[PDB]
């Protein structure tokens, strides 16, 4: 037959059922000496009692109504998996037991309602899928059971495991985290959970630092290398797929270490689990976020869970163990002895001890969708079925291959007012709510809070809420925690890259002195604009500086006043010529080469004021010929009276001048000088300078003077004895000497450098050459003119010689 | 009772089989309108056939062994699969009918020769381990059947699979590729092994492009999907984990699309498929590098395959539908009518057209196993079995559990001297065979070359071997391809991140001014030390240079040439002053003071020496006062023989020299100059200089000169008119106007240069100075006391 322990009911309609009352069995590896034993079953699982009862609950509620099935009756038949394939195969092969008759006494099966791991469920699929038996699964929510291709007659009323596994990836990006690792249980659930997460965290740029595997039956070597691979690790979040019974001793392990500042990540699986919020594990496992599925309602069945009795539950062949396990005593068939009567609320086990209502409900829903298809089978109108020619089936020999097809094509209404259908896989789609994990003050166990919910039927993008302000880290924190590789980098300052390691592991580089950075986390530094320069601090770049010989500055304003001073002396020169003409002195020097030289003297100062400023196109173009041609005409009117014909001292003086005005006219139409920016000097700063655009007119200008000078001095060195007109041979020689010692001074300086210096050296040289040549001229004649010798050689003197 | 189409032999002993004699099953859209059928078979497989074959040969050798079971016989019920469960499963619970009637006329079943797919024989062992028969499988490799706590009762003669996709890993690594994609079936075998391929490759740092599965009855969207993924990657080498019946349809796909120049990584279920090693397909699949099992002998098998027959053949009941698919035609119990006298050499199949015998030779190894099993329990010796009390179990009631025992201690050796056993978990390990796919010259068909090995009894590092020359890359190349992400950078550039992109793909930067890198793939350009500089190419640092007025440089050597000139001048006037000493011209002025000048003079010349060199310290110290003495002694010298200067001639000198001296002591005490390399100026160049420490006591040594100069000078322009000594002050006041005019017109210079002209320009402005103070005074009085040896020493101004 099977195991002798089960739940049985007789009727005319039999429904199987597998649900684990056991959490496992017992760790026996037999050396085969002798025959083989069956295998013994550890804890009891009042969670799954409750599961069973669910099942019941419904049966019997079918069984009352009489707008179902009326003069038709549901019967059952369950058993105890224990999570284990090996028990359950057991159960399966008496399901299909009387069918296998025809095919290679116990009544037939109609459906079964399926299990609970994933593995068991692949297991009972396969031996069930044979036969066409209908299957209902209320917790299998593996990706591998939607392959309609293996599976021919699978269904579930619980999602599917993807939708989780990306909502586990939105919460991770939501709180900007970058750096996590990940555990999976090694089995059926938990791969294809942690393969579908890596697949979408890979894509929102998320670097998973480590990835393992864990049992039930692991070993101590095995949980001591998973918990140092935890330990040598720096992220703080960890993502699980797993179980209870799957994460126990890995869980026991962390707490008997102390380890301590984890983020856990929950699937559904385990987010609800007894076995792991426990009390005293609270430091290691405090401040949980996990999945949730939705709540149901069930009116009376809290009442019929209060009536459970070992003796009055005749169908009931797990309730002996129930009570024995709830009141540790002993039943006495006819630890101390079990009396019979005590009370259920006495003592507190999950049975009874809940809040919602989740697997339950789905173990009632699948009890309802196999009655509704039972019920759609007995309505049915003849030439209407689902048939070839539109024909019906009949009730009272129903198969289970009609009843498939009756359930493919389902479409109900629950007590709560929603639609049930099963889409082409045999899926149920619904929300999900996200919870947190909280302690009491008044009693110490822990509590689970919602604080967000995971919308499926939405836009990518706008599925998950969460209300922060509810969520408390670590189960005292209010502060978001830090699970980054590395710490951001800041304004000036860009990624570089360390070898071996991800993309999300990087050290902070400083950008260099011609590029910035003006945002976090820059690849590259930015070079910008060629009239800007980088701050000190590289978060921008400043504008650059114009250097010029400028007015308003204290050299040029000493410079100015200079040149101001040298005019008015001049002026005040030929003032005193004018006021003295008719007397003899004046007249023995030509009376009008005095005022043209004069002329000359203030073009002269009026030529250096043109240096003085920030250079123009216009500028540069009269500033260097505007002081050959009045230094040409001083050197012309100089040697003109020199010692060695009106009209012909008027001559020379028009000759010399119109050679250098020739000169320059060539110069100027051939190749204009212009203004040039100079930003090859230094990349700070810029220089505005003017460009000749030929050299060899500007050698030829000064070429012409220095010739001009040198045939005056040999000329004047030939007669420096005479002593006429006050010795005015020696006075031309040291106007001429001072002209050439100061231009070969000034030589270095044009040579080597090369800002507003050297602007101002040529201002000083051409001040300079002015005045030894005015002072040496003329303020020896000036002084005797008036002051002191007023009449004294005012005359005579001048009138002898 | 069961499936009707099987191969039986009655016995003692009844053995079970299982074996792939179809490809798979038909595509039946099921909709539920009827009592389901069973479905069907569709492709034969003529090696599935032989691997059939190879187990009857076994057995029927067993039977004719009179070593080995003596006085007992052996049977087998042997089922076909279809590469499906659910077909496995309808002979599974034949195996176990008798068991399970007493759990609760069929033989009993002992042992089972496990399936080829992973996926059904795991579905097949979570049914036998109820009852606990063995089972042996000859090519279940899926690394999730070594646990024992599920699979209690599962054995198998190959090895599994983390070996292959380590060695996946290490043939990438050797030939330096870090872009791969990977392609897996979507089954137990695919996936676990791409899984440990992925982790193998992080560990040696390989980036994955892509990671797709593929299925046998993937829809036309999928494919399409996957194509696309290939088709959009620039990653040329694919990594897959699948087997032909899973791979047809996307290399169908590729073909028809006609994408060339991959590069496949093969495993052993489909390295040597004949559904993908066609000739049609190898501008696509030319070349490919997968890998094989190690071979066995069989000394009588190929006589016993040239001797099947649909008539002579009872026990074997897939041999009409061999005959009729072999020769295409239809037996009597609109194709042509079959008889019994056709010859299978002529037709070419896999049935007798193969080189090596590598699975068979496994079905063949199964299968001695069980039968030493057997024997090892036959010979036991009371008080020394495997049970209890020592006791040994019985022959004519033997049981599957006590030959499950007895094969978890098994250890024989088989025909070719090697030694079997099973380990904890049930399993072997074996070497690997390297191949390379040719094509054939003459028949234009597909050549499985050997080109390498994988040792899996050595060290972690040494277990591979490749022979590269044997190797063509797309059955036509002998250069090795390029699957990398990006390109590498050059020697004076560095890598960039890009953003969004895993570490293998980068950007090259170049270095920039002052730092450097050498080696081929920086990550981090290197700033070399202080006193160098980069080069253009930012790939060697060099020195840079130290600037300094040298003494080997021509312009020191001139220099000093010109001071030498200056010294050996002064010591002829002072000789000729010495030979003359008494003399009318030497005695005219004080040739106490004469002596003196000379001197000094001397002094002053040397000072300039003192210029030219490398600075030091003390050098740079000694510079200014060395000049600045000597010239005021000078100064002072000439001063006290002007007109009207009333020994106290000689008190004066010393007393104005004194003054100079504590200045300059003054200065020294508090601050010291001291030299210096200064690196702000360039980049590229040190300078040596220095700093003159205080400015303020430079300004008092040079303005007291000045004002000593200038007092000479105005005493002696008041008197420049008396002709005494040859016009004595009409040559001082010229000496002055010498020196003033020098420095005022190196005034421009001197503060227009930094670098090392200064000291050049200091050297000169002494040297011209020293020179003319030289001349003016000595040169006339020389002029006629050279000469002239006596004619104006008489009456010179009256001597
Ligand atoms: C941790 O790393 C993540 C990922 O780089 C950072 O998230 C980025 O934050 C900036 C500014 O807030 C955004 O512009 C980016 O779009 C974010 N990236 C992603 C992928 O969302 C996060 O700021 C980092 N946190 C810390 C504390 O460094
Ligand atoms: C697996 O392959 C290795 C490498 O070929 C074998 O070791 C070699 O065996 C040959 C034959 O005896 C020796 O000549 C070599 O010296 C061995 N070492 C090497 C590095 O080649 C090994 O025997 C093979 N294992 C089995 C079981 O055949
Ligand atoms: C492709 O990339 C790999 C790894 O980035 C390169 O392998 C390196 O090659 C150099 C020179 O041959 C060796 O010094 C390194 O040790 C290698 N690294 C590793 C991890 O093996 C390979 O050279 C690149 N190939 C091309 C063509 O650029
Ligand atoms: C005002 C002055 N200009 C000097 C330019 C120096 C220069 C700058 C750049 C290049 C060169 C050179 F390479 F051409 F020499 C020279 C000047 C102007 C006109 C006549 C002059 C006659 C005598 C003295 C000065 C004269
Ligand atoms: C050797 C010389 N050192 C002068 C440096 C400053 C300077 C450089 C160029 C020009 C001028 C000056 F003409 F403005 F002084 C000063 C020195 C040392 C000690 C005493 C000196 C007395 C007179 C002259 C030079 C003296
Ligand atoms: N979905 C899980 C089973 C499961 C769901 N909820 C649970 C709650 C408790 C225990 C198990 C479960 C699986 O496939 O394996
Ligand atoms: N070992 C493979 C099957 C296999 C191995 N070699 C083969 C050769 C041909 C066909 C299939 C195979 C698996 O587990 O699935
Ligand atoms: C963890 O760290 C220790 C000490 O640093 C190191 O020796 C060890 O290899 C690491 N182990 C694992 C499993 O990461
Ligand atoms: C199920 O029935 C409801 C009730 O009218 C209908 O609105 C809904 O479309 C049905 N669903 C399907 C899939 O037919
Ligand atoms: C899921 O949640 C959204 C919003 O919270 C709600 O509108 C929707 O009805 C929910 N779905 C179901 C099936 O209850
Ligand atoms: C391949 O590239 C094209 C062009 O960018 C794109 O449209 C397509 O989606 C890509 N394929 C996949 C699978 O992303
Ligand atoms: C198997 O037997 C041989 C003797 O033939 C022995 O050398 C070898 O060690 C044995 N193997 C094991 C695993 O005991
Ligand atoms: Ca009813
Ligand atoms: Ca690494
Ligand atoms: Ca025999
Ligand atoms: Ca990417």
């Amino acid at each position: 037959y099977g195991p002798d322990q089960r739940a049985q009911k007789k009727g005319d309609i039999i429904l199987g059922g597998l649900f684990p009352i056991h959490f496992g069995v017992a760790a026996k590896d037999q050396d085969l000496k002798s025959r083989p034993e069956s295998v013994e079953c550890i804890r009891y699982n009042f969670r799954g009692f409750r599961w069973l009862q669910a099942m019941i609950f419904a049966i019997e509620e079918i069984n009352s109504s009489p707008a179902l099935l009326p003069n038709l009756t549901l019967g059952y038949r369950i058993f105890d998996t224990c999570n284990t394939v090996s028990k359950a195969l057991e159960a399966t092969l008496s399901f299909v037991a009387q069918n296998k008759i025809d095919s290679l006494h116990i009544p037939s099966t109609i459906a079964v309602v399926g299990a609970t791991g994933s593995g068991v469920s692949t297991a009972v699929a396969n031996l069930l899928g044979l036969f066409y038996i209908p299957q209902v699964s209320y917790a299998s929510s593996s990706r591998l059971l939607s392959n309609k291709n293996q599976f021919k007659s699978f269904l579930r009323t619980i999602p599917n495991d993807e939708h989780q596994a990306t909502a586990m990836a939105d919460i991770i990006e939501y709180f900007r985290w970058n750096w996590v690792g990940t555990i999976a249980a090694d089995d059926d659930y938990g791969r294809p959970g942690i393969e579908k997460f890596r697949e979408e965290a890979e894509e929102r740029d998320i670097c998973i630092d480590f990835s393992e595997l864990i049992s039930q039956y692991s070993d101590e070597e095995e949980i001591q290398h998973v918990v140092e691979v935890i330990q040598n690790s720096t992220a703080k979040v960890i993502v699980v797929f797993s179980s209870g019974p799957d994460l126990e001793p890995l869980i026991k392990e962390i707490v008997r270490r102390n380890i301590t500042g984890k983020i856990w990540l929950a699937s559904e699986a385990w987010a609800s689990s007894s076995l792991i919020a426990m009390p005293q594990y609270f430091h290691v496992v405090g401040g949980t976020i996990g999945f949730a599925l939705k709540a149901g309602q069930i009116p009376g069945f809290r009442e019929f869970l209060k009536k459970v009795h070992p003796r009055k539950s005749v169908h009931n062949g797990f309730a002996k163990e129930f009570w024995e396990e709830t009141f540790n005593c002993h039943l006495q068939e006819g630890r101390p002895l079990c009396t019979g009567d005590e009370n259920i609320s006495s003592v507190e086990t999950p049975y009874i001890d809940y809040t919602h209502l989740r697997i339950s409900y789905n173990v009632y829903l699948a009890v309802y969708s196999i009655a509704h298809a039972l019920q759609d089978i007995y309505t049915c109108l003849p030439g209407r079925g689902l048939f070839t020619n539109g024909s019906c089936a009949d009730i009272k020999k129903v198969e289970a291959w009609q009843v498939l097809k009756h359930l493919r094509h389902l479409n109900f209404t629950n007590n709560m007012g929603e639609q049930v259908t099963f889409d082409e896989c045999g899926d149920l789609v619904g929300n999900y709510s996200i919870i947190n994990w909280h302690l009491s003050p008044e009693d110490g166990s822990i509590v689970f809070k919602e604080v967000g919910y995971y919308n499926v039927y939405a836009k990518k993008g706008e599925r998950l809420f969460i209300n922060e302000e509810k969520i408390l880290w670590s189960g005292f924190s209010r502060e978001v925690p830090f699970s980054n590789c590395s710490r951001d980098c800041l304004a000036g300052t860009r990624k570089g890259i360390i070898e071996g390691e991800p993309t999300c592991c990087f050290e902070c580089v400083e950008c260099p002195d011609g590029e910035y950075s003006d945002e976090t986390d820059a690849s590259a530094c930015n070079k910008c604009p060629d009239d800007f320069w980088s701050n000190e601090n590289h978060t921008s770049c400043i504008a650059k500086e114009i250097e010029f010989l400028s007015w308003t500055e204290p050299f040029g304003i000493a410079l100015t006043l200079f040149a101001v001073l040298g005019i008015f002396l001049t002026a005040f020169v030929l003032g005193v010529f004018i006021k003295f003409r008719n007397t003899p002195i004046v007249k023995a020097t030509n009376r009008e080469l005095s005022y043209l030289l004069l002329f000359s003297l203030l073009c002269c100062f009026s030529s250096s004021l043109f240096f003085i400023g920030e250079p123009q196109d216009w500028t540069c173009r009269l500033r260097q010929p505007a002081f050959g041609i009045s230094f040409v005409l001083c050197i012309s009117c100089i040697l003109v009276k020199t010692n060695r014909g009106l009209n012909l001292q008027f001559l020379l003086v028009f000759l010399c001048t119109f050679m250098q005005i020739v000169i320059c006219v060539i110069w100027l139409y051939t190749a204009p000088p212009s203004s040039y920016r100079n930003q090859e000097l230094e990349d700070e700063i810029i220089f505005i300078t003017c460009h000749e655009g030929s050299l060899m007119a500007l050698g030829f200008l000064i070429g012409y003077t220095c010739l001009l000078a040198a045939i005056c001095f040999f000329f004047a060195f030939k007669s420096r004895k005479l002593p006429e007109n006050f010795n005015e041979a020696k006075f031309i020689t040291f106007s001429m000497l001072i002209f050439f010692i100061v231009w070969i001074s000034f030589i270095p300086a044009y040579a080597s450098t090369y800002g507003k210096f050297v602007s101002a050296v040529e201002v000083i040289a051409i001040l300079a050459a002015s005045f030894g040549l005015l002072a040496c001229i003329f303020f020896n004649k000036i002084y005797i003119i008036l002051f002191k010798p007023s009449r004294n050689t005012i005359e005579e003197v001048r009138c002898s010689t």
